[PDB]
């Protein structure tokens, strides 16, 4: 009866945008797997923080399904996500079974690369807007967190807490989110 | 002409409170060393995020001095910090040369264990107040970030961005802090 979250971690990911959702989701009792795109080896994030994944993406793919698939940002991380055929397969399957897809900052741009969620309202980092909107396949929002159907997006490192709590609210409900939020000492 | 920051990482540290300052400080051009209390080996943080330090604390001690020494929180992390004689020596030396000491959430309680900064106004997580105030050696503040002389403290994971930007403002000034803050997409 435990919800499961997959966080996909590639070289160049924004480490804050990775650790904050992972931590918050585990405070909410979600089973999170931090899966390394390239294997089980340690991953050098964008600001040189180095994180050891729980599993390779190949292994974690076999222990699905997941209630949420999480795509962190960071410009080089999103590009690695956008180029990976394993990500495409994971996202297409998640879309088909109507599971949640969550992406933050530059992360949403992998959705475009993989033709995921066309027609949805999404947000990105302001610096990633032109890229996400190439072709007019989505509608752009400047809300800090945006959710349209099964696509949940958010804007940058400083929205990471709101993004994570929104995932918690979607999976476990508003009261768990409120209970997890209080000890964090957030402003709003 | 590069400012240097030491972040001391022990088993059980709050990973958000570790990654956010490290990342923000590196965006500001500070040379940060993430030093593992127990050695160069990977460290299991409080929510099971596993981080590889840059150096052991023994090695990093030799490449000082540092403009700021940073103590993350997490209850078991702070207790490991509070029990370590190497931390005591690092903090006492930092106090004597009037360098900045920054601690967040439960982190400040290591200051008490090591008799650092008595008489200063400090803040902690609300849950760590009774422990920090044992003996009346400090004055308690409920400000989200508190700075009194060379002691900079802050309250919890959700204050981590404000805490980090305050370190940046102290080391590099208000304009660098403002410049680093803007791309993060913080609310206030």
């Amino acid at each position: 009866a435990s919800k499961r979250a997959l966080v996909i971690l590639a070289k160049g990911a924004e480490e804050m945008e990775t650790v904050i959702p992972v931590d918050v989701m585990r405070r909410a009792g979600i089973k999170v797997t931090v899966a390394g795109l390239a294997g089980k080896d340690p991953v050098q994030c964008s600001r040189d923080v180095v994180i050891c994944p729980d599993a390779s993406l190949e292994d974690a793919k076999k222990e699905g399904p997941y209630d949420v698939v999480v795509l962190p940002g960071g410009n080089l991380g999103a590009q690695n996500l956008s180029e990976s055929a394993a990500v495409k397969e994971i996202l297409k399957e998640q879309e088909n079974r109507k599971g949640l897809i969550a992406a933050i900052c530059a992360g949403p741009t992998a959705l475009l690369a993989h033709e995921i969620g066309f027609g949805s309202k999404v947000t990105t980092h302001p610096l990633a807007k032109d890229k996400m909107m190439n072709g007019g396949h989505y509608t752009y929002s400047e809300n800090r967190v945006e959710k349209d159907g099964l696509i949940l997006t958010s804007r940058g490192p400083g929205t990471s807490f709101e993004f994570a709590l929104a995932i918690v609210e979607a999976l476990n409900g508003k009261e768990v989110a409120a209970q997890v939020k209080a000890p964090l000492v957030l402003k709003d």
